[PDB]
């Protein structure tokens, strides 16, 4: 038997960096999870109980924590490819390393009005996230997104003519709630190492901020046809005002919420035109993907 | 053996409500999750089998349906009277209704710097309750709440003077991140009956506004001493603002951020004043509570 | 503005503790999550910014740890009453504790039909809990707990002769799916302190143990009337069974699985007697509790 | 711009079947959660708001349901294979189906010593789940796994001669608490179509019950010298026992317990040899993973 592929390292390493600007007395916190896997010439650790070839992943947490104390931590395409490229550098048997990073929200707080130096607040769970992939000889591949991103629209969204066939009993309509969790994810062109990565770190809040916009805007704007359609003009947006992306993934759950009959209980109404009250459904859940490049 | 205490009702019933003002085309949602029990001269279901006695469950979550449908949801403390009084009037084996719900956050998106008619985001998933307690012959009793509501400050917190024995090793500090998830409770006057609710309605929007704005600038604004000092103070800020409450709870967690000696690595200086990178430790975690009410 | 309850304490205190027999080489493990609260005269730390009565929260986690180094972990019941009882003999204004504990299963291996010495499973996620309040001058009151049992029946069970009106739209039915999470509690009669909990030691795994019995028998034996007739009889035999219990309280949740109509396609019967498959709802449920006592 | 990959469908599809012995009149429940994605020449559906092509999220619901009524839904493998075979034969532009199923467990109760013919109970949270890509012209790909096995072993697992740098911190060991959550997958030889899979069904119980086989006795017996090494010896076991499997990938965590220093406190000695009590680590973790195939 052989090992076809292996890799190993250390998963939720919870991580908070604080900066304070001495002359304005302002303070801005970071906190994010990170998963460092690294891969390269250690099949003997599983074969032949060889652990020479294994870098710990208690010390893949120690540097970790180092390299935040020692490096800018934003934005996190910049800093899980310094992570990244560290490793390989580092440890000639080592060929590759994996990096994922999710970043938590402390939005500044307003008091009176007004931004407080060193107080924040949780709004809302959305993420944002990267991985790097840091391979030998082959740069380096990023991955950017947002999750978490939890919306609804009270009407203007339809969905009729679909296929209908003997497993159907779903009925056409004009105009629904549409409610979903958006997951997108853009694709950097691979970059040749972190000399070209430093050379582009403007454009990765830049086009995060501009997929957030987008994908709002155009939800509450879209007179949704389907959900396939709405997503697909977030897409397009999105790759036309990025040149250095390939490509852009979309994952969205559909999250029904019924109409309910009470028609039986002295002839309310309430369904169709009258529909005021509805139940939403926590499982089960449309799902649509898709992934949009350029032609 | 005897029935000592019994009650029985359907939880979990996700219920969700739009507006439509035909004006102005503009719409409002609002989504909850309720829970009812019931109490009354129901023991022999238990002891003799006796099914007659018992108003089915989904007979309940019925209710709930219709009752949205025919009154407004809002405030929920109103809502929640409303179910309540519903149960003991209609039935006369049924003496006291239990309401308790959830409301999550659906909150206007503003697209290019303005309100959308009817597209929503959840902003976090801080929640504002309410339990009542509608007891026939004894009135209504209304606690309200805001939970999940989680901040962190980085700095203007200190935690010393406090006992040393054999048991200790914490070291005194004068300088710490400081970060909780608020759970707030204000527990109103009770009320003689529905009519009495129903002219109080405009304090229950009021007094929600006041208690989330006495806790956040309180927790930005204070030098805390610590979290017993500084919870007290915002419940005391709460009770002068609004009469009609009785007593004002908090329940804070501690949620540590530890300092991370890396002195082992180069002599890198990374606690005390030098401090920037801490690891957030997910457990255990302080818990602080306090019930402070009028003298 | 006055302080009229307040407590606090550690949370989510994980221990792990192992017993090595040198004899037989057998190992033994107990995981558990502990919380500790403590009460007293603590308000002037609330009100004063008096951190001088404050056992520190890191004091107490390192007791718990140095308490389960010198005592026994189990039963539960005994390691919870040590650890109440420790905080107000030592602390002259701390004058209750309350300590609760959830134990979480590692059940020994059973590795080619036999016992092995050190690997163990986690077989469901069902805990046994304990919530131990130590009051000065006034003993010692436990309540012991299973929790997250989950169980189905696929058949023998009814509901039918509840009440209908014309809120009502759900069936009588004399053949139905019964699925349940139990939380089963068993409070003790007050002891007047350690010297007595000591005492009645081997009662205690022995009614958990015919707690879990009880339940499972009965839930599976009787041809059910309600969830509240089948409930009723499990609490009145473990109170035939120990004298030393007061009170069981039950609370279960009825898990719905609804029938699937599926005649609209090809004439398909899957409802009443030819029903096969279900979908199980994960929301609303119905939730039915009852305290049994001694007439 | 282009769509350059599309799929959609229904996730978490809960369903329930019952068999009945009319015979024995003994009772078998299966629980599963469901998810199944199409592909095909649907990408109209998403550039020009043609829902023509798109067999609606709810009728594959639907069928799910009529397919589980008409057919066996054990071994999962098989249930599986029809489900996908049967949208690629029906509908002409579907040419990829993607089913995904979660079986949980309802293990049959022994009351008295012996089993009951309708009551049931979870035993752990452990899943049997399968993976079936049924491709037109390509065949069915099928990766069967067993997820959420808890195990810990107190003793007889080492880790020492690793790579040790300035990064690094870590004690090397002779004698550890070792503690995962067992995530192994194997995939099976493509099979041409439903024929060639109906062929095998007796493999597909019997391989599932070996790999969980191997897992257990495995992790009980090895003197590991590393997750690494350990895992490895498992995957060479089950691929030596079924021939029909291509490889083995097994994903592991490393959950960590940590020994509590306690000499500061009277000289109590709690570490190396006389260690009894640990600190269980909620995070980080150790993520150890590998892929294992024929030579
Ligand atoms: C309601 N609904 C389905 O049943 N399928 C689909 C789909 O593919 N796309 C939608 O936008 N909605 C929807
Ligand atoms: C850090 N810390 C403890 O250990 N205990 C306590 C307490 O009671 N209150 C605090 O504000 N902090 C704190
Ligand atoms: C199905 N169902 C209800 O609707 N209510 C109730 C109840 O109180 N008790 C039951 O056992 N079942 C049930
Ligand atoms: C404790 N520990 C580490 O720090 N790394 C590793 C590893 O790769 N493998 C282990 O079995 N343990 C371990």
């Amino acid at each position: 038997s052989a090992v076809k592929a292996a890799r190993y390292g250390k998963d939720n390493v919870r991580v908070y960096k604080v900066h304070k600007d001495e002359k304005t007395g302002v303070q801005t916190v970071y906190e994010m999870t990170v998963c460092v896997l690294l891969e390269g010439e250690i099949e003997t650790s599983y074969t032949k109980a060889d652990n020479s070839v294994i870098v710990a992943t208690d010390s893949i947490k120690n540097t970790i924590y180092i390299t935040a104390k020692q490096n800018p931590v934003t934005p996190p395409e910049l800093f899980g490819s310094i992570l990244g490229t560290h490793f390989i550098e580092k440890y000639n048997h080592i060929h590759a390393a994996h990096v994922n990073i999710v970043c938590h929200r402390w939005t500044r707080m307003d008091i009176d009005g007004k931004p407080h130096p060193h107080s924040f607040i949780r709004d809302s769970e959305e993420k944002r996230n990267v991985q790097v992939d840091v391979v030998e000889g082959k740069g380096i591949d990023i991955k950017s997104s947002l999750s978490g991103l939890t919306v609804l629209k009270s009407t203007n969204s339809q969905f009729w003519g679909f296929l209908r066939d003997e497993y159907t009993t779903l009925k056409e309509t004009w105009d629904r709630i549409l409610s979903t969790d958006v997951d997108a994810t853009w694709q950097w062109k691979n970059f040749s190492g972190l000399q070209e990565v430093r050379s582009h770190v403007p454009k990765f809040d830049a086009t995060w901020a501009t997929a957030r916009e987008v994908t709002l805007k155009t939800f509450a704007e879209d007179n949704s046809a389907s959900v396939q359609a709405t997503m697909y003009k977030m897409a397009e947006q999105i790759l036309a005002r990025q040149q250095l992306i390939e490509t852009v993934e979309y994952s969205l759950p559909n999250k029904h919420y019924f109409e309910i009959d009470l028609s039986w209980h002295k002839g309310l109404q309430n369904t169709g035109k009258n529909a005021e009250v509805f139940a939403p459904q926590s499982d089960p859940n449309g799902l649509i993907k898709c992934t949009v490049g350029r032609s």
